[PDB]
């Protein structure tokens, strides 16, 4: 199972953020025949764990796959509640710092600063969505003239609704909702991707199980329908009968794992970030 600190063999380690004497690392998997002058697409994975735990090792298999396909793939560490005195808003700031750091260092990374993909699972899928559509929550001392907004997103059963304001439906109480409002660090709408749907957003694809008992599928369905209405490319792929975490390497018989990769691959080829196989 996953361990923290993680082991990322063959990954180049770079500190992307220094905050509260914590060195937050990116674990970078470069493709074959990589050179700094390249202008490759990049993907940054944010692990899940309810903004409380988790490990960058979670998306290590996906990093190796997309590095094999020609991307600069990386897994970001970020601060979480069980290890650091942080709230959800602090995690968002770390995720944005990671995107900004990749863009800022795009020339030394061999990366096209306009082809940076944010990706993640559950809380990490929420963070990835925040880097494409949730305003502000930036580290105060960073260069805000360097955008922290990713150019696409690939979300694995993310959390996308963190407030109940304006919603015309009932959303069931969840264990992880354990008055997380005390650990949000902002008014809930300010960390709720659903509440910042608007035209002109980067394209994304979302994988979600219809039997997810942690994040109800309907919240993601409602999100995708509202994003389509605003003109955005937001493809929701239901996994029928799948539970929370279905996509992970090792779950089931890696069928959903392989399936999400081939769908994510096709999505990246569609939007011109990846060459066909």
């Amino acid at each position: 199972r996953l361990r923290y600190p993680p082991e990322m063999p063959g990954a180049e380690v770079k500190v992307y953020k220094k905050v509260d004497n914590v060195d937050l690392k990116l674990y970078i998997y470069k493709p074959a025949d990589w050179k700094p002058a390249d202008r490759r697409s990049a993907i940054v994975f944010f692990f899940g764990g309810g903004w409380q735990s988790g490990s960058p090792a979670q998306f290590r298999p996906q990093c190796e796959y997309f590095a094999g396909r020609g991307m600069v793939a990386m897994a970001a560490d970020y601060r979480v509640g069980s290890r650091h005195n942080v709230k959800v808003a602090d995690c968002v700031a770390d995720a944005k710092s990671a995107i900004r750091w990749v863009r800022q260092h795009a020339a030394e990374l061999g990366v096209d600063p306009q082809k940076i993909v944010a990706s993640g699972g559950s809380a990490g899928g929420h963070l990835a969505a925040c880097t494409v559509m949730v305003p502000d929550l930036e580290a105060p001392e960073e260069d805000h003239t360097i955008s922290s907004q990713a150019n696409a997103a690939i979300l694995f059963n993310p959390v996308l609704i963190l407030s109940r304001e304006g919603l015309k439906d009932h959303v069931p109480r969840q264990d992880w909702e354990e008055r997380l409002r005390e650990r949000l660090g902002t008014e809930p709408k300010a960390v709720s991707p659903y509440h910042h749907i608007r035209a002109g957003l980067p394209p994304m694809i979302i994988f979600h199980g219809t039997a997810d008992n942690t994040v109800p599928f309907e919240t993601i369905r409602l999100f995708a329908e509202a994003m389509k209405k605003a003109g955005n490319r937001c493809e929701l792929v239901p996994f029928e009968g799948a539970a929370h975490g279905f996509f992970n390497f090792g779950r089931g018989d890696n069928l959903a794992y392989q399936k999400t990769l081939e769908l994510a691959d096709e999505f990246l080829v569609e939007i011109g970030f990846l060459a066909p196989k």
